[PDB]
């Protein structure tokens, strides 16, 4: 069995999630996976129907599933709502309630696809980075937070156990990869960066088989574009991970490519890094690669189906060469691009 | 009368500041500018002699000067000091004591120098971006702040007047440029981002001749590398401006290139974006472009010598064509590169 709660959300979310469901249904028919999914209202779609972005039946669906496949939430229609019911607060709540503290956001340039990057070929060649972002703490969830007429405030707060457990994930990921971690902070200005750095250094002592370096967040952002092949695992807190991972999209060449997994105590969540892209929603052009590769991360991390996840990545890469979507300089919209993916997947099987 | 307080600082700070001084001296001799400068201890060097990074004689010099030419502060020698007296806190105290709230950090790709970027030529071509970063508020200065054994906290916060005065600077800069402002925040997750967005939008109603757009900081980091030519003025808070301005160095191709001005109520300060670069300090290689162009920004913003600022910018461009430094793939050390800038300046003098 493979029990999946599907949260398509808003804007391009449903468009890309549908493309990802087509790939999963195809795998399920080919492989006998026992795929069982149900679609649940989430974000702005949930607000329009229930008045809150993460309503009861959706919380229940998440809770009872083995994995969540998520699209994206948000858009101009919901601009101005009180924060406690905004579409993005629904995704914060989902993460927090499942204690999904480890956000894995990989960025790789597939051999032969260096041409898709805005970076010169020789700079993009061989890039394979993994961002391990702390997802349930920091300024996203810190108290106090608020606003008056005169001012507004938010609190970047981390405890020792929160830093420890995300650091452990990064070192364990680096063990499985190329044995390098760079930890990222603003320790020269912020108490919380200092605390972060010391704690990651403490956890590092238990992994003498892994190399540990530290970088200030400003320099890291530069180094990640100028010398990306240098980095293996990058560990950082909630807001800096959010920023470095959208930035990491310029390595393979588009934010339409980047998948993610959110792992922790509860039901794991797999979603594109990208948002709901209201500028192109409803035009049938959204690149579904990030949703499709998030379904591949789900197969690997939630279901242990490592080889199927790899066939999906391979058919995506082929489709990227054959029929690029518009965000990568081609003209294949969502359904045509997914169709190319499905033909490569059928060619690899049938 | 051109009274300048010079704060060389630590690591490559004195190296590149000396080169900027050679350029200012050649201008003073050729133009009779009444240049009168004095060199003051600052950062780590001030800590070792006086016990604090912004000591009394340097405070007095800054106060009595019409402008500050500042190098860089910091390095492993001062790691572990109480925060109150860290080299970087000396730079925070300089900014705050002079109420320099507007940090101007420009990034341009000069025509014919696109090949210096790690981005493909067609992407770097025509780039001309000005980041206007709020410099005296936000998480850098927010209270409460602290660290125990169990946790650490910092407060990101902004008042209405602090947002307003930096937004006004951004719109007034846009009016002199291409009349486009993008304001950058994280309003979908942070109260402070929403307060920022609302306030910039309110200020923008006075400037309806300026297009105003808003981007979340993660999507902005991505857009700045993929589509840099689309941006004119970018306004943002303290930490986001820190990050995006290091990232902006990949457009012309090196952090060794980017100058900045800090403007407000008190004595304006001009310094490179880059740090003290302890990994190359004392090797005679540091690119002095950023310091030299910071002296140009000083001539423009503090002294109204716009024509002389442009001549310096033109001699720097030609030096980068003829004898690039090692951070840009060439072999000219700091002194050799400066000598090329001086040769071009002396030709322009004719
Ligand atoms: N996980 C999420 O639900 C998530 C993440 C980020 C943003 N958001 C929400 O998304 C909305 C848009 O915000 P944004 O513009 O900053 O982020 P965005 O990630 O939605 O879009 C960023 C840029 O990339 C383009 N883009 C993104 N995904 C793409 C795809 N698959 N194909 C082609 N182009 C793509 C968009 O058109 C836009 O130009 C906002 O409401 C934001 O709050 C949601
Ligand atoms: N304005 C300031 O005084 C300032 C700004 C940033 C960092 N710092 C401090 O500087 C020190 C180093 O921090 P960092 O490594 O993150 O930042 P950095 O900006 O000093 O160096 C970042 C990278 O760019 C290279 N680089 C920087 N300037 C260069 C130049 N002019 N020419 C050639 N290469 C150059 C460096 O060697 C290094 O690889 C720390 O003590 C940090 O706190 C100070
Ligand atoms: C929807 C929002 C909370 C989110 C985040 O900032 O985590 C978005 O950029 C993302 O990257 O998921
Ligand atoms: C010295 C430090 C406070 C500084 C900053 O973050 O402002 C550094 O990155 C810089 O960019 O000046
Ligand atoms: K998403
Ligand atoms: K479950
Ligand atoms: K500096
Ligand atoms: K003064
Ligand atoms: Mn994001
Ligand atoms: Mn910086």
């Amino acid at each position: 069995s493979m029990k999946v709660a599907v949260l398509p959300g808003d804007g391009i979310g449903p468009e890309v999630t549908e493309a990802a469901l087509k790939v999963l249904r195809a795998l399920d028919e080919a492989e006998g996976l026992g795929l069982a999914y149900e679609v649940f209202p989430f974000g702005g779609a949930a607000i329009d129907a229930f008045g809150e972005p993460f309503p009861e039946p959706t919380r229940k669906g998440v809770e009872e599933a083995e994995a969540v496949l998520l699209g994206s939430v948000g858009g101009p229609k919901w601009d101005g709502l009180p924060r406690k019911i905004r579409p993005e607060t629904g995704l914060l709540s989902l993460r927090k309630s499942q204690d999904l503290f480890a956000n894995l956001r990989p960025a790789k340039v597939f051999p032969g696809l260096e041409r898709l990057s805005p970076l010169k070929e020789e700079i993009a060649r061989g890039v394979d980075v993994l961002i391990v972002r702390e997802l349930t703490g920091g300024i996203y969830f810190g108290e106090p937070r608020g606003m008056s007429e005169a001012e507004a405030w938010n609190t970047e707060r981390y405890s020792k156990p929160e830093v420890e457990r995300v650091a452990r994930v990064a070192f364990e990921a680096a063990r499985k990869r190329r044995k390098h971690v760079v930890s990222v902070d603003k320790a020269n200005v912020l108490e919380v960066g200092e605390f972060w750095r010391k704690t990651v250094e403490e956890v590092g002592r238990g992994y003498p088989d892994v190399a540990l370096e530290h970088q200030y967040v400003d320099a890291m952002a530069m180094h990640l574009v100028r010398s990306p092949a240098r980095f293996d695992v990058v560990v950082t807190g909630n807001i800096f991970g959010d920023i470095l991972s959208d930035l990491a999209s310029v390595l393979p060449g588009s934010l339409g490519l980047l998948p993610s997994a959110s792992l922790g105590r509860g039901t794991p969540v797999f979603e594109p890094v990208h948002g709901s892209a209201p500028d192109i929603a409803g035009k049938g052009i959204a690149n579904p690669t990030a949703a499709i590769l998030s379904a591949a991360m789900m197969l690997e991390h939630a279901f242990g189906l490592v080889e199927l996840a790899r066939k999906v990545e391979d058919a995506v890469a082929k489709a990227l060469l054959e029929t690029p979507p518009p965000d990568l300089g081609g003209s294949a919209g969502t359904e045509a691009f997914t169709a190319t993916v499905l033909r490569h997947l059928a060619a690899a099987a049938l």
